[PDB]
């Protein structure tokens, strides 16, 4: 039976194309859960931190009747579309450090969540203040302008005690995910992001 | 056992069966894997950052019925390499770098269609440090289970509950092991509602005096 | 979608990504422009940077060019599927380290965008950081194998502060970045290879 | 033999028939017998040692040679070897029981394979490992010792045989900030718990000093 | 058209994986190290890290065509094509190529490939801090194929490498020597040819 879906999956699967139903623009849910902040340096406005990616979408032409079938499976991303997602202020490649596998719903939803180690640029004065400080970063598509990719962020306010490691010397005041947008003269369209405003001071 | 013909058409009977994709379920039942860590060595401890560099052998087992054979006249074993096999996807959820698998990526099938596989991993984690320049050291925990299935489709068993490793451990690290517990353990979350099994790897160590 | 997955499947046809795209026996023509956004690393003794930049370069195949009266003006495209251009930085003593997805965008046009963001470092005359004029940087990228009758570099803008995309954050700030037509030739490659010459003149804060 | 071993046709067919031929993940076992890996490693390098730590990064030629008398061939008049790309064959494979890196290949690889069937494989690698560098600082030196055999193989599969004392004076850099005294390699055998055969393996006991 | 012509033709005549010996001889590979940059140099370790354009010439005559009325040469993925198996027997690290692995096909049959590479190594770093300056010696050379089958020349045997060298390293070149030598091992009872380079340098 599972090996039927991930069949049925990969004849219908294309993985270089945006999954549009009808024109409209493919809905990306993006939320960063951080498990780690591992170095801060507060002269070069530099941070290397830990986040789980949670990122949904759907492509219905995947989805299957799973009412005597399993209504998940997991699947190698490779055989999968999955969005072009980026940090506008990474200064590493994302570092994934986790199998890259993703679980494809029968209703077609499709579920990605990489734990991800990378470095950015940000601000980082503060952090050693009662106040914190607060370091944003921006992630969206980096080629699909928001006509064939729109970014959601999932939970717009946390201060992720769920997930972050409590024998980091870091802790997490609040998180807040918003969308937002970005223009540059080098690329006339419109591209949305999701900004994540990561406050956190030292223990 | 060295019949080479017979090795080469086991390999090729486990090519024509084995699903590297599929978890090899059956009749809706979990996958069982059995996990023991074996400490090899401790190369690294940070007791301001809270971060430990290790390398252990992650013995994993777990069965794949399909993929058994007649072996009264033939080898009882072979070794395979994992990309022609289904494997858990395991993976610490503490873990602050990639695993770095530092042995020949092989597993053993087993004519009964057990599969051993056992990688020698180099790895850096984020667990709790104080302690360890003190006689009763510090104890890192390391939790490991399945990153996408949970518990219905693959559960996770230890098979050494507790030990001070002494078998394995490096006679010539800066460190010493006072005690290793490996217990299950599930984890879930407000992202992924499902719950999910892992063993949970307590290792008590402290630097030699 | 299907339209989308007619596109990327006529531009798989049709392209030959270990083919230059001359046409009429003229070279292409690669636009490329340097976008820096940090400035990572700098050091005076050794003179050498460490730097985070766009990499805008655009180029024209026409032959993948499609009737867009009724479907998708762009879609994006791995780099794998398609030619892109072998460039290279002259005075790079490290990798260029791709951070960005490896997917160009074709138009329906025939024109190709690929803008990956890179980090990378070069040797280049870092004396003057700690100043008031600064250090002017010098990096020349050009293809590393295709000689001016094959490949032709532009520059797109010659001069700029570079404050749209630089980060406010990084310890150093751009005074002014310059983007020339160059072209060298050595006596182990006796063809003139053209190449843009990018002056960055920065210095650090405060 | 000599005159025919620069034939390419020759050569492209020998590596033709290597290809065809050749399994790449099925251990060369003949008579039902395990099959006999010799290795020797030729030290070149140590460029750090920490005594506190008790860690070595070293560089060694990784001597190693086996057969698959499946591959063989007259070379009455032919070529009487040729290179192949160690992905086209079978390679035992071996693992530094003491290990604390990946080995990391610094040369091509490519492995020689001889027309009796003989295969010749000898990488360079630099790794990092965990031993005995108590002593480096003294005129006896320290001896670090080397673990290598199959990860995989039990002795009933792969047997392993050093190819065994040597100075290496012939291969160490002369500009080391180290002197290699002696390089003894010895067969041994380990067993654990886990797993309940026995593994044969090569022990390097690197006897070396500081300059 | 005529270079998609070429490029297929190269592929349908290339032999990635075979020595392109011509009249039973062996294969001619010329080789020659121009140096860019001299990036870390440790007098106590005797480390030198590098930075340098491999130029790397030799002939396959099967890959040659008429190109009276078609292009000279064309730029192809050295993925297609047989390259000479050099290694440094000093080295301590990887190569690393800093640029696309692209090789130039000659019409006539020659093949042009020159990487830059980053890579470090094991020599004599003492007198760098000296007007005589250090004397740094590398050999390359093929790494299993011996004298009977691959021969190795030096293109420019003396140079300052005015050329290519960065104006900004701390250190300047002040001679770059490379000759033709072979190496012969116990382990190994063949002669293998080798360029030996020698890099004289000294600090600013
Ligand atoms: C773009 C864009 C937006 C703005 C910069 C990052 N994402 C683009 C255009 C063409 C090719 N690649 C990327
Ligand atoms: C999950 C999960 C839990 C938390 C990490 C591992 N188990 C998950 C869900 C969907 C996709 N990938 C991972
Ligand atoms: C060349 C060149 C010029 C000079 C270095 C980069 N561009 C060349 C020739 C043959 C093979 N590879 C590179
Ligand atoms: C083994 C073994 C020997 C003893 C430890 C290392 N080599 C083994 C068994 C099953 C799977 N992988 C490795
Ligand atoms: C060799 C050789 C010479 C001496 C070391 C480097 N080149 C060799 C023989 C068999 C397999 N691999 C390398």
């Amino acid at each position: 039976d599972r090996a039927d879906i991930l069949y049925n999956i990969r004849q219908t699967s294309r993985p270089d194309v945006i999954p549009t139903q009808r024109d409209r623009p493919v809905a990306v849910s993006v939320s960063l859960k951080f498990i780690n902040i591992l170095e801060v340096n507060e002269i070069t406005n530099e941070v290397d931190v830990v986040f789980w990616q949670q990122t949904t979408w759907s492509d219905r032409t995947l989805a299957w009747n799973s009412s005597h079938s399993p209504d998940q499976v997991s699947v190698p991303i490779s055989s999968l579309w999955v969005p072009d997602l980026a940090a506008y202020n990474a200064i590493s490649k994302p570092e994934v450090l986790t199998p890259q596998l993703a679980r494809v719903v029968s209703d077609g939803e499709v579920l990605y969540m990489p734990s991800i180690r990378q470095r950015f640029s940000c601000d980082v004065s503060g952090v050693d203040t009662e106040s914190g400080a607060t370091c944003r970063i921006k992630i969206g598509s980096w080629t699909h302008h928001s006509r064939e990719i729109s970014v959601d962020p999932t939970t717009e306010n946390s201060d992720d005690s769920e997930y972050f490691s409590q024998y980091s010397r870091f802790e997490i005041l609040d998180v807040t995910q918003k969308k937002n947008s970005v223009t540059y003269s080098c690329c006339p369209e419109a591209y949305e992001d999701v900004e994540v405003s990561l406050n956190f001071r030292k223990k």
